[PDB]
């Protein structure tokens, strides 16, 4: 039949994939080569099938076929991260003169990329409260190629409205990126609300399992394939690993159910975060009292696995909170089956001015956790331990 | 000791690599991971060690000081691919309204970077014919912030004097680039000859094995640093995978022994071929005959794997030619185990105007060749089988 | 802490790992190693830490360490394939002269070595229905060292009482070995009911993603070490990979969320068939009908994943069936991601007579179905296509 | 063409491997799978192409195929390991009341599986000085259905005659197995000199890079089959994984190579120790006072990557020595790439009595070394220094 007709979860399953033709073997096979064969002058001619892993590989093709039909999108493209994910896609749609308007509340990397890098490039980017679609359709001009967005964003989990934002972009003459790392294509779908470019870090919960750095671009095949053969080919060279694709096809098996968990153990410790009297406040948007909670509900089919908290006693409070974790693990990742627990001001921010980590909502008493596959109770116990302790 | 000090064979086998610490396993352990953790608060602020692959890798670490140790550099920095190593490094170095002087005997896919992506970005490029070092120099402007050079280079394997159009770029104040690729640090070593930045797709002979694409830069300290930290962080996210390091580093392990295999069985082959009366040239820095022989035995330990010749019978006779081979494997790869062969004007470049390939030196009877690790009297009778099917 | 100390889930996901302790990897190395290198002649023999990997190696190791904590067993020995796992055990523990006592329900290769190997070294072998305790009673003689269990058993997934077979194998002096495969840890203990060694094919469900053949044996130290040291190193040879290590402890990672959605779904897809009017019967420990129900509510925490069900119409009904599914996959395997089906009859055993097939519970009309992590409902309208066709 | 055709390095290469009919591919892909889909109810009965790992992988078959055309036999069949091979192999032919003649001189583990093990099956085992050939007829019994030999053998590297011992067995109505790891299929040939079976740990030089655990067993289709659909099936369940096939066939592109510098830096490395006045004795087949130069010479096409010597000074200068060195790691394996070194009195053998290892050839000075790839000219200054300082 045609993947694209079952439900979400065999597709998650199925789709991009099918037993090998030649063999009948049910994995994917690993094609770990860089070099291809042909038959004839003819054959290599005619493609000019496959000729170079750079240019497309099997293995990789099924992860880009499985990742387009879960984003409702018409191709995918693997790459070597995250960030090249982001640049690749920026690059190849960019050049000097250009204009780019971006939220403000975005990955760490990604911000140093586009304040620092596209500049010099003679790209010049606009940063917005994207929380605030005025603000986005403000800082729009003739030059505006592409907006950007991230949701939920970090550090406090705020929202944006894909499809108002989709819909300002469009009437401007602009296309829409959306970072859609945090959710997965299981919990929000922006092409579905009329983003035009969907970019994941794989890093994340699409691979899940904390082993693999990579990269997914989801769009109009037009797009994909000036991405491939100029963004990849001419610019980035930000190539995916064969075998990192075989590894982000086997993650992304088990993500409908992963998610399912990894939201239910989060909702689960968000309630009992906002019911403990030594936190200020908890970031979910799971949590009635999120600022953009019905907006949430919406947009998104689940809350997410990712919670924000600030806890009572500022920096040192943080820091000994950490300290005394015994089963999460500190670490600046999210998304894998672990729990993994971070204290920016102290660890990932030390370095930069209280006053300038205030701006950008990152309080000395901010803590982030990604929710694991964990029994919640054992993750729960070591929270009430850790903030006693640090209370 | 210091694996600075033993000869270059020990240095292969040995150098960036060392019993695991922990367990004393003898490979080095494949760190397929995204996440790294951290024992403290404390211990997280003072790496912001390792914490997160794309930035670094213990894996991926052996194979980029391994590889500094055998280019005579001081520090590496391992990439996505080969096109990831040159444009990492080169837009690391360039920004809008900077000049870069490039052989114009280049990598097809390095030229398309370089003639259509540079420019979009406000950097433009002059191309030159690099065997003669004065239209280097006549081509440099104020705004020259690197030289660009390719030696052996395709398709006729003319070559390029480093050291001379390294004390040129340096006079004016320019940086000097070299792919190495083609030749491998086993067989040339430009930093030694005043080159500043080594980069290499490790696609080819320095993994040799046909499964792994990615690449390697090596230069000083200061500079990989931010090849590293903003490059690869903050421009092309192109981080290589740990299993491809892995890869690498294994194969890596009889660069030596491959290399010594690989040349001489392509003097014989060129031998072969410079005898054959149906063969019109035949273009290996290890005929005497080649117009820059005399550098080559310089600058080069061995005259390298790839031959070109030109067949009689044109376009024609080169289809017949690499339609007739029974072991030589039709493939654009190099550096590989086994035997490639390519006839451009039919497989790759069919579509370009014939003028304009004779123009980049492409005649209708040229054929690359990779020589291989099979016997040469195998690969010479499969060639000469060909050769009299082909006329 | 102590890793037995947390809940289930908390297990699966930590126990046996933690971030490694040079790097702080949070992933387990891959230790793809054959050599481990000594810093001293001393230190070398004190351990004739780690020697060479078929003896032991980190990677595999932690796999060992985690499903001994999983079946609350003291220690873990992996292996090349369950098949290994079950020969290795039973060869460690007999020599010529001595019998054992085994379930006629089990594995077919299971079968062939009880049946033609055992003998021809010596070792005598009763067969008898466990499903009655009496039986297995009856057959013990004074040379009786093991009583050998599979639970639930093909191909009608009937069952035995653990708790009451040990007693009784206990009693008469032998020990009792349980194949779990079928149940995973997640869902059946069988040491915490008396058994003395568990072992399992890691192909099926504990790796869960059907690219893994492994098997893993687990018990009391004395008896593990004696597996590891005779039986691995002195005569199987059935050394697990650290490649395959490193998968398994990746796919086990989410066996309680697979287990869970595993057995959702085929409760729902046992329920479909049972009021399926062209289906004379359904096997489903989930099933009140099934003839022990009520032991495998003790016994087991979830029915399982596995349907084994009759098609009227006989063995012409049952291969147009199983030609006529579009989703389910044709396949001899359990416990993958996707849905696999089987007809036994016409694609195991269609050489052996019907009667025979007969005996041993292996009606014409039946088929075996592995349930995946597909939406039930697809897997239902996949199933009552194929049915209706194939009556 | 035929693989059977080409020259010794040219089947190294190509032998048993082919691009992939699909893709192109050039690299054998990884074929990391369990499970095997049929496209319909009589092609899964046909089979009854592949079906399960265990029982076959394209892969394995590549690297099986591979092997046989080197070692000039049938078949050939991976295993989990060198043990595994053996096992499997001997597990396969013999029974209760079988007998085996076996060589006295060989591998460790084997040893005890043909002491300990296999009596215990009722199958006896005779040991012999196998460079006696007389000794092996003398032993031979009307139960005896295999002789058993290594050659060269630890730990003076003895040889045995293949031809002289092959045609005695035959005449007496047995096999011969040969285990043939020390040399590779590049420098011995016994199924060419009348072996019937051969077996590899291919842990050693087949693989070469000292990160595979793995056997091969190569003989006649016949009794591939038995070894494969019962030994492996039935007996052992000793599978090779294809990921470890996959490296294995990765390394074997490089064998003659290796074998060949292997062979060059030992000769030399032998030389020098023969001239050190320190040192009593030297044991290597490329020196000619080798009691068994002349066979070695027409059995052997080189004299191997293996040493061993004796150091004046007995067991206190061993270690010593070992213990000094700084450039060969203290390791137990042979046939990687890097030198490895051991002083068994002192590693392996410390427990065992003086006088039990005086009878075995293991006296307190001798040395065991594994030469490797590295500059001749390092290991030598080495082993000088270590030397020097242990007397
Ligand atoms: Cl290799
Ligand atoms: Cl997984």
């Amino acid at each position: 039949s045609d993947c694209r007709t079952y439900g979400f979860n065999t597709q998650i399953v199925h789709a991009g994939q099918q037993p090998d033709p030649s063999t009948g073997a049910l994995s994917t096979p690993i094609f770990q080569t860089s070099t291809f064969v042909f038959d004839s002058a003819e054959q290599g001619a005619a493609r000019f099938g496959y000729i170079y892993t750079r240019l497309g590989n099997p293995t990789t093709d099924a992860l880009e076929k499985k990742l387009a039909v879960l984003e409702r999108g018409e191709a995918g493209l693997a790459t070597a991260s995250g960030i090249s994910a982001i640049t690749t896609t920026l690059l190849t749609l960019c050049q000097q003169g250009d204009h780019i308007v971006s939220a403000s509340a975005i990955y760490g990397c990604t911000h140093a990329f586009l304040s620092h890098s596209m500049p010099k490039f003679g790209i010049n980017v606009r940063f917005v409260d994207a929380a605030k679609p005025e603000e986005i359709r403000a800082a729009m001009r003739p030059e505006t190629k592409v907006v950007y967005i991230e949701t939920p964003a970090n550090p406090t989990l705020s929202l944006v409205d894909i499809e108002t934002v989709a819909g300002i972009a469009h009437q401007q003459g602009a296309l829409l990126v959306v970072d859609n790392t945090f959710m997965s294509p299981y919990c929000q779908q922006p092409l579905q609300l009329g983003a035009d470019i969907v970019v994941h870090s794989v890093t994340k919960y699409i691979n899940g399992h904390g082993d693999v750095i990579g990269g997914i671009i989801v769009g109009k095949q037009e797009f994909i394939d000036q991405a491939r053969f100029v963004g990849l080919k001419d610019i980035t060279g930000g190539c995916m690993s064969p075998f990192n694709a075989w590894l982000t096809l086997r993650g992304v098996k088990t993500l409908g159910i992963r998610m399912e968990r990894h939201c239910e153990n989060a909702l689960k410790i968000a309630r009992f975060l906002e019911g403990h009297p030594s936190i200020t406040r908890v970031y979910y948007p799971g949590l009635s009292s999120h600022p953009q909670y019905e907006l949430g509900q919406r947009q998104m089919s689940l809350p997410g696995g990712i919670i924000s908290f600030e806890i009572a006693g500022g920096l040192e409070a943080g820091r000994r909170m950490i300290n005394s974790v015994e089963l999460c693990l500190l670490a600046v990742s999210l998304g894998d089956t672990e729990t993994l627990i971070q204290h920016p001001a102290s660890m990932t921010h030390s370095p930069v001015a209280p006053e300038e980590r205030l701006k950008a909502g990152i309080t000395d008493g901010l803590i982030r956790l990604s929710v694991g596959l964990e029994d919640p109770e054992d993750i729960i116990n070591d929270l009430e331990h850790a903030i006693r302790k640090a209370t």
